[PDB]
């Protein structure tokens, strides 16, 4: 089934329990402690050296040098606001100052990661012309090249990504800033595999996500397994928590030395990532993460607005053409001139690269369309059988093999009836989605890790398709669809 933490390959990791991993990064330190009553009953290894303790696995929190246990009390008040929570404290013999991030898993007490404070900065001033930057974003491109951008003025990481998921999970670089030199990853494909399902649900849990140094030497939790359950500490809340082996040795063949990940999550779904990486290893201030966290949710915010604002788009475009019929057929004694062009382009609405109509045996089309006698066997196919109001399919061969050869203009077709005498429909095509990029190619092991050879397992899988069609393309033919043979019945 599901390999520990460390033990992977190539063929389970999907499965590898990646949330237990049983150790942490080494910039820092974690406790736990059992309630009420606040024993350390579980601690990374390193945390007596880290931490100028003697002993720490076993001694109640209240007899550690230096407030944390008052400092972690006000946070436990029932009416608080509570985990997951941060904290300043001071620990140790030679006594020094660290940031405490105190979460409670769902089993095993409370979990205290400490790292080492430095002096208190405000990046304020930061947030405010950022978020006018992002509330201002005109559309998505220019919202996610304006937050790559904006990630690299304030991380200062060599190189920021803004991916974008789709349907099926698989990653698109959708945004790039980097410095001049390095090579793009502008516009690369990754399968939705490189990510496992679990780093999903991770990202979703915590939206900031934190390599130091690429290179770090795991530190282990003692005992390893909690005490209070006999099982492997639930590790999905802790800042530290390493990092997979698998994605380790990605970053070292992509020649990446840190990295900082944000999360950007809409309506309650991981829709992608603001990956920021370092060629050199690097430490990033602790007020640095609010920062991230707040950008991150005006950005989803906005997202949100500009999904909301294309689908009243499109709502326009349809009840705005029921009128480009109405009159455009006084004078000019039929409707087909509105269908096509006039830069009210009925190829938009659902993002499709050809369009064709069927209508008493005269087929018209805009942008790339299969030949004509294609088209035809394809309305031949709609007729064998009763359909539904809308027929679509992104993987036209292979749902129907004899239609095989029309990959190339036609992996996805869209079709919606115009009318019951039928033969008469309009149908909106895609291309095998191959051709909406181009670059790639190789073999399988993690020494073969890179973005290249993830951009040529995605042409693999992603073979016989288009981009698939959403909710909102299907609504629309729905309607257009309708609205046209609502008028055609007309006259
Ligand atoms: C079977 C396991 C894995 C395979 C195979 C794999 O490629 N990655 C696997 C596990 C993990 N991936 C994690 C994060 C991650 N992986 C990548 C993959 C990319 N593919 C691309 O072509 C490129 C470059 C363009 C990358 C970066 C991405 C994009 C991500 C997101 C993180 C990032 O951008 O740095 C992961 C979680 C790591 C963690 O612990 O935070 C695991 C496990």
């Amino acid at each position: 089934g599901s390999p520990a933490f460390g033990t992977a390959d190539l063929s389970n990791c999907e499965r590898e329990e990646i949330h237990l991993a049983g150790s942490i990064q080494p910039h820092g330190a974690l406790l736990v402690v059992s309630e009420p009553d606040h024993r350390i009953i579980q601690a990374s290894a390193n945390a007596a050296e880290f931490l100028n303790l003697g002993s720490v696995l076993g001694v109640p929190l209240a007899e550690i040098d230096g407030d944390l246990l008052i400092k972690i009390l006000p946070h436990l008040d029932p009416t608080a606001e509570g985990m997951p929570v941060a904290v300043r404290c001071r620990i140790g013999n030679p006594s020094t100052e660290y940031d405490g991030l105190m979460h409670r898993p769902p089993e095993g007490g409370l979990i205290i990661e400490l790292e080492r404070a430095g002096p208190p900065i405000d990046l304020s001033g930061t947030l405010a012309p950022a978020l006018e930057r992002i509330r201002t974003a005109g559309s998505l491109r220019a919202l996610c090249d304006d937050t790559a951008l904006l990630f690299q003025q304030c991380t200062g990481y060599d190189r920021v990504m803004v991916y974008r998921f789709d349907e099926q999970g698989h990653g698109e670089v959708f945004s790039e800033r980097h410095v001049p030199g390095l090579e793009s990853y502008f516009g690369n494909r990754y399968p939705s595999s490189d990510i496992p399902q679990m780093a999903r649900r991770l990202y979703e849990r915590q939206r900031v996500r934190v390599l130091v140094d690429v290179s770090y030497q795991p530190v282990p939790l003692e005992p390893r397994l909690s005490p209070l359950t006999g099982r492997d500490l639930d590790m999905s809340g802790c800042f530290l928590r390493s990092m997979s082996p698998i994605h380790l040795q990605y970053l070292k063949n992509m020649g990446v030395r840190a990295t900082l990940v944000v999360s950007l999550v809409v309506g309650g779904k991981l829709w992608g990532l603001v990956a920021c990486h370092h060629y050199l290893p690097r430490f990033i201030h602790f007020e640095l993460r609010a920062i991230c966290e707040l950008l991150a949710e005006a950005i989803a915010t906005r997202i949100t607005a500009l999904e909301s604002f294309a689908q009243s788009q499109s709502e326009l475009f349809v009840q705005r053409l029921e009128q480009r019929m109405i009159e455009a057929i006084t004078r000019e004694g039929d409707w087909r001139a509105a269908i096509f062009d006039t830069s009210q382009s009925i190829l938009q609405p659902l993002h499709a690269d050809g369009c064709a109509l069927v209508y008493e045996d005269q087929i018209r089309t805009i942008g790339d369309v299969p030949s004509t006698q294609d088209v035809r066997e394809i309305a031949g196919w709609l007729d064998r059988q009763p359909r539904a109001a809308v027929t679509s399919t992104a993987s036209l061969g292979l749902d129907v093999p004899e239609l095989a050869h029309l990959t190339r203009m036609a992996s996805g077709v869209v079709a919606a009836p115009i009318s019951d005498h039928r033969g008469e429909f309009l149908m909106w095509f895609r291309p095998e989605r191959v051709h909406t990029v181009t670059w790639g190619g190789m073999g399988d092991t993690p020494a073969d890790l890179s973005p290249r050879r993830s951009f040529a397992k995605w042409h693999q899988v992603v073979e016989g398709t288009s981009d698939p069609w959403t909710a909102a393309d299907l609504a629309a033919a729905r309607t257009i669809g309708q609205t046209v043979a609502d008028i055609v019945l007309q006259f």
